[PDB]
């Protein structure tokens, strides 16, 4: 829909390597096949036929990482993701990515993130502020649930060093059937005690103890919340933690059986803060405009209700007050139009 495409939007939950253009992923595959590193037909088959249920999508991510883990590619896809979000009028983007180590190519977590910064410096089609369309970009560093406590601490230390190029917080993500909260809690507590903002993937699978322990940590945001129970909802509503809602992702991974029963409607009606997000618009073949369209249809929102929802996301960002004031100005300058 045209007016949804033109709506200024805020993206808080987008994984870099889950946001790659189809043609770019297949071009990387083709180039690596011409070098003999992979069998192009096999990789292409996985990309087309992986059903992207919660179990299968992490195998897909292993394949994506075999295609994308080198400095030049990280720079390229960072630029492409930012340009794609800006062209659908995302005015503020928190981009999250897991820094990667790869000794065989001389990649450290730090040099991975430097390739991300290089990608932001190469953005040309739009105006960008990371510390004619204009987009504010800020960065979240992801801890993957496969990692050790010490490796998670390395990521937190890097985030603290990189506050000067717009890192604002830390994410916990990766396969929810892997790893234990006790592994990551000490590193996340260090991050929080050093004033980094914290967002947690929470309740993607049934796990009552882990959900309660993540809620008691009091992160600044959580993502998904698909298998919360009533005591979980009560605690979340009392702590006022915003929820990153990923409609398409949830339906495809089979974490929520349909949009008509999705908890985002309850949160909306309970006046609990929620933000519509893409999660992985490349993996799940969507866009932030389409997520808004699904939500507007399902809830039956008017233009002005949709605009109020979009604007409310400003106070869930991890950005400094000056940036929030600028976002308020932008949204107000798009306010009386509709
Ligand atoms: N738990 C979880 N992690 C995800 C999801 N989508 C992307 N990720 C994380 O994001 C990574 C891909 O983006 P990256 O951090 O490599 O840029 C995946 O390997 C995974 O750890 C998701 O739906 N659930
Ligand atoms: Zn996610």
């Amino acid at each position: 829909m045209e007016w949804i495409q033109s709506l200024p939007k805020i993206e808080l939950h987008a994984h870099l390597n889950g946001s790659i253009r189809d043609s770019t992923l297949l071009e990387l595959a083709r180039v690596l096949g011409e070098k003999g590193v992979i069998v192009f037909a096999d990789v292409e088959h996985v990309i087309q036929k992986n059903d992207r249920s919660l179990v299968e999508v992490f195998k897909l991510f292993d394949l994506i990482h075999k295609l994308t883990t080198d400095h030049k590619t990280v720079t390229r896809i960072t630029r492409e993701v930012v340009e794609d979000f800006a062209l659908e009028n995302v005015v503020y983007l928190e981009l999250r990515t897991t820094p990667k180590r790869s000794d065989s190519i001389g990649m450290s977590k730090r040099s991975y993130m430097e390739a991300v910064i290089q990608g932001l410096r190469s953005v040309s089609e739009v105006d960008i502020d990371f510390v004619r369309k204009k987009i504010y970009v800020r960065l979240l560093l992801s801890i993957d649930r496969r990692e050790t406590t010490e490796s998670a601490m390395e990521t937190v230390k890097l985030a603290l060093e990189m506050r000067d190029v717009g890192v604002v917080g830390i994410d916990l993500s990766g396969n929810p059937l892997v790893g234990e909260w006790s592994t990551f809690l000490p590193a996340l507590q260090y991050a929080k005690d050093n004033d980094l903002h914290i967002t947690l993937h929470c309740g993607e699978v049934p796990n009552p103890k882990e959900i309660q322990a993540m809620l008691d940590f009091k992160p600044h945001r959580i993502g998904h919340a698909c298998f919360f129970k009533d005591e979980d909802w009560t605690k979340l509503k009392s702590f006022r933690i915003p929820v990153e809602i990923c409609l398409t992702s949830n339906i495809v991974t089979k974490s929520i059986s349909s949009i008509d029963i999705h908890h985002f409607a309850d949160l909306y009606n309970a006046k609990h803060p929620l933000i519509l997000c893409t999660n992985d618009f490349g993996v799940f073949s969507t866009s932030l405009s389409n997520e808004y369209a699904l939500a507007v249809r399902s809830l039956g929102l008017s233009k002005s209700e949709t605009f109020a929802l979009a604007r409310a996301a400003i106070d869930a960002t991890f950005a400094e007050d000056e940036v929030k004031q600028q976002l308020r100005f932008i949204f107000d300058s798009a306010s009386p139009e509709h």
